[PDB]
């Protein structure tokens, strides 16, 4: 039987799916450690690998497969349910199975999504420093009309210090922080003025290689709820621009507190999709 992880109802994605909008026709690229296509609850339609020796439809780390199941685990009678179960899912492998990737892999993975006309890209990954080439790649994806979403970082706060990673810190990228099921900001969620919205990131149950399920914590788990919310919005209003989708999610978020800590708050896809 299918389990619905708490994040789905928490962001009101169930209400939008009940209206019949489930992300069909929206191409979502998961830029991560790959996706285990072998998983019975996921359907990967394409992708690219920028990690030598590894193809994109395998995942020996598990992070990309977990992130993929939060956006798009199929709605059937098994496993879990994604935020946008009918999206066309692309595996863009830029990190190897030990979780290490180069700036150049990451830039090529973003450029690949831009050249291939994807609608939304999720980057549950980041580093303490960015690069010109990384900045030019995200700005070109957003300017081309792609909704670019990234995990803010799992560095917590350190006084006044902004701990948002790159690429989340770039203005063309939505930086997503993590809350638990009670709407508390997770202790590990990164903070800073670029923090834009919050989503479930604590004990998020989703798909895991090769064909299992597991609970993980991270802003990596939050980010996919926001990329899936963007796909639900585009399945309902297909011709909206990236900045219209982005403003609907932050403008309708439920305010949770100080924006250095919660950005505009917890996304509410029912309100955002009105
Ligand atoms: C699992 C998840 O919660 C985190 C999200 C995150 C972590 C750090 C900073 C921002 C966001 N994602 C990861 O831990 C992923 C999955 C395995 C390894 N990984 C990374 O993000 C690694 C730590 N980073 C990566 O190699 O970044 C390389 C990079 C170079 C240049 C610019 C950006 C990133
Ligand atoms: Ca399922
Ligand atoms: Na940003």
């Amino acid at each position: 039987a299918q389990t619905v992880p708490y994040g789905i109802p928490l962001i009101k994605a169930d209400k939008v799916q009940a209206q019949g909008y489930k992300g069909a026709n929206v191409k979502v690229g998961i830029i991560d450690t790959g996706i285990a296509s072998s998983h019975t609850d996921l359907k990967v339609v394409g992708g690219a690998s920028f990690v030598s020796g590894e193809s994109y439809n395998t995942d020996g780390n598990g992070h990309g497969t977990h992130v993929a199941g939060t956006v798009a685990a199929l709605d059937n009678t098994t496993g879990v349910l994604g935020v946008a179960p009918n999206v066309s899912l692309y595996a863009i492998k830029v990190l190897n199975s030990s979780g290490s990737g180069s700036y150049s892999a990451i830039v090529s993975g973003i450029e690949w999504a831009t050249q291939n006309g994807l609608d939304v890209i999720n980057m549950s990954l980041g580093g303490p420093s960015g690069s010109t080439a990384l900045k030019q790649a995200v700005d070109k994806a957003y300017a081309s009309g792609i909704v670019v979403v990234a995990a803010a970082g799992n560095s917590g706060n350190s006084g006044s210090q902004n701990t948002i990673g790159y690429p989340a810190k770039y203005d063309s990228v939505i930086a997503v922080g993590a809350v638990d099921s009670n709407k508390n900001r997770a202790s590990f969620s990164s903070v800073g003025s670029e923090l834009e919205v919050m989503a479930p990131g604590v004990s998020v149950y989703s798909t895991y290689p090769s064909n299992t399920y597991t609970s993980l914590n991270g802003t990596s788990m939050a980010s996919p709820h926001v990329a899936g919310a963007a796909a639900l919005i585009l399945s309902k209003y297909p011709t909206l621009s990236a900045s219209q989708v982005r403003n609907r999610l932050s403008s309708t978020a439920t305010n949770l507190g100080d924006s250095f800590y919660y950005g505009k708050g917890l996304i509410n896809v029912e309100a955002a999709a009105q």
